[PDB]
């Protein structure tokens, strides 16, 4: 059985619950099938295959799915896509992502790279074939990748072209770092929140990230700086928790000084009603946050970085956190997968 590289229309599988009102469950109930009860990958003996996580149509297909899911599930009170102003009801929803499997139709298979040091591009020497990917949670965020999978050996640097500073860098961690975010109790500032992180763990992992980046940039000095301009979605770590949009200041995470800084790091945050959408250009206005304690505990599993340009003539490389193109979030999980057509 031989194959060739090809794109095709995939379908999706999930474990959505019948009567759950959570928006991810409802969308999967009507747009996905139940997950494969007996999956078994086929190892391809002595096969080496090339992959390119930055040129992978699975990413675009997942992007279209998550756009469609958010479009049917989140209802803003006011939607402003340039000039036009749509007003409607904005009930609060139940929101928590569930795993989605992407699967091939007849005549196609997914090749899976099992190399534990695979960086996302180039050859792979331990290859298997599957009918479906694993369950991928579609977490929308900027700056930090949340609730993903971990690199199995070392910290992995991913980029389409590291020399080109316009190309985003995905840092894939091998040890997750918890981020615990709370909008407490109540009143009438209901938007003020905070995220707590173990500073010992975070600064240890950041140290390891800098050393790994030194390996790629001629043992140069590595400097982290906060973003340099942009809207709040770019300059802040943005994510959705229980349907509410949190914006968190990550200045204390990207400080090169760390000494007397081994305690809990408290990130100031705020819940925003007016957000610049990631699906398409436009603003959306939601209703004020629900009452009660709003809390999310997540795993930081990767970091999105942009390297500063114009530093060739210096001894430093400066890196800033940088989300915005949600495709890279899906890429960080689909990197090991590629679709081929069974000849
Ligand atoms: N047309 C194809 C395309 O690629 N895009 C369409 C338009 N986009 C955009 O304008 N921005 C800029 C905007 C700031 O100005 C922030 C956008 C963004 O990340 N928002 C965002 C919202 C909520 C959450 Cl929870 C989140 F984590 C992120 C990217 C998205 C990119
Ligand atoms: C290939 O990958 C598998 C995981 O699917 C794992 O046992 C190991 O990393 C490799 N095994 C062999 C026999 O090469
Ligand atoms: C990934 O590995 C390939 C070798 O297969 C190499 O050519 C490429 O530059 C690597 N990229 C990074 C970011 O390490
Ligand atoms: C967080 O990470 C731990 C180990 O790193 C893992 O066991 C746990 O399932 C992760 N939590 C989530 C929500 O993925
Ligand atoms: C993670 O990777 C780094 C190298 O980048 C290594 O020093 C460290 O020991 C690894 N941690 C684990 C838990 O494997
Ligand atoms: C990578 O980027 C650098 C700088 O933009 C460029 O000189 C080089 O040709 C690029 N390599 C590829 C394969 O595009
Ligand atoms: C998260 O933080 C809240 C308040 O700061 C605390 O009550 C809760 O126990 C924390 N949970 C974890 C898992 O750290
Ligand atoms: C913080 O991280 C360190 C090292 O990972 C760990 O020993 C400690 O239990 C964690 N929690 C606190 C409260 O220090
Ligand atoms: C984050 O906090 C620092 C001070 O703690 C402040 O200077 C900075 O403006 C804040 N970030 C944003 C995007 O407002
Ligand atoms: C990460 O997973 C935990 C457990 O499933 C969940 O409570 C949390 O809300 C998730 N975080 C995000 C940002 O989806
Ligand atoms: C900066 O780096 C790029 C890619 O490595 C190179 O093409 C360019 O000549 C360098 N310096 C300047 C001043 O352009």
């Amino acid at each position: 059985p031989v194959w060739k590289d090809a794109d095709t229309t995939l379908f999706c599988a999930s474990d959505a619950k019948a009567y759950e009102t959570e928006v991810h469950n409802v969308w999967a109930t009507h747009a996905c099938v139940p997950t494969d009860p007996n999956p078994q990958e086929i190892h391809l003996e002595n096969v080496t295959e090339n992959f390119n996580m930055w040129k992978n149509n699975m990413v675009e297909q997942m992007h279209e799915d998550i756009i469609s899911l958010w479009d049917q599930s989140l209802q803003p009170c006011v939607k402003l896509t340039g000039g036009s102003v749509i007003k409607q009801a904005c009930p609060k929803i139940s929101f928590d992502p569930i795993p989605i499997h992407y699967c091939t139709p007849a005549g196609y298979v997914i090749l899976k790279c099992n190399d534990k040091n695979f960086n996302g591009t180039g050859p792979c020497k331990n290859v298997s074939s599957v009918q479906c990917t694993h369950g991928i949670k579609p977490v929308v965020s900027t700056q930090l990748l949340l609730n993903g999978s971990l690199a199995e050996e070392e910290i992995i640097i991913r980029s389409e072209n590291l020399t080109n500073n316009a190309k985003t860098i995905i840092v894939h961690l091998n040890k997750s770092v918890e981020i615990n975010c709370t909008r407490p109790s109540n009143g009438g500032d209901i938007r003020k929140a905070y995220c707590e992180i173990n500073g010992t763990k975070w600064n240890k992992v950041l140290k390891q990230v800098t050393e790994k980046l030194k390996e790629h940039f001629n043992n140069k000095t590595i400097i982290f700086q906060p973003p340099s301009g942009g809207d709040l979605e770019i300059t802040m770590h943005s994510f959705n928790c229980r349907g509410e949009f949190f914006y968190c200041n990550t200045t204390q995470l990207f400080n090169n000084t760390c000494k007397g800084c081994n305690g809990t790091i408290t990130l100031p945050c705020k819940i925003k009603q007016i957000i610049n959408m990631w699906q398409g250009t436009g603003q959306a206005m939601y209703a004020p946050p629900i009452d009660g304690k709003i809390n999310c505990v997540s795993n930081i599993t990767g970091i999105l970085l942009t390297r500063d340009g114009g530093a060739n003539n210096t001894s430093n490389e400066t890196f800033r956190p940088g989300g915005g193109d949600m495709r890279d979030n899906w890429r960080s999980e689909l990197y090991k997968y590629k679709v081929v057509q069974i000849e």
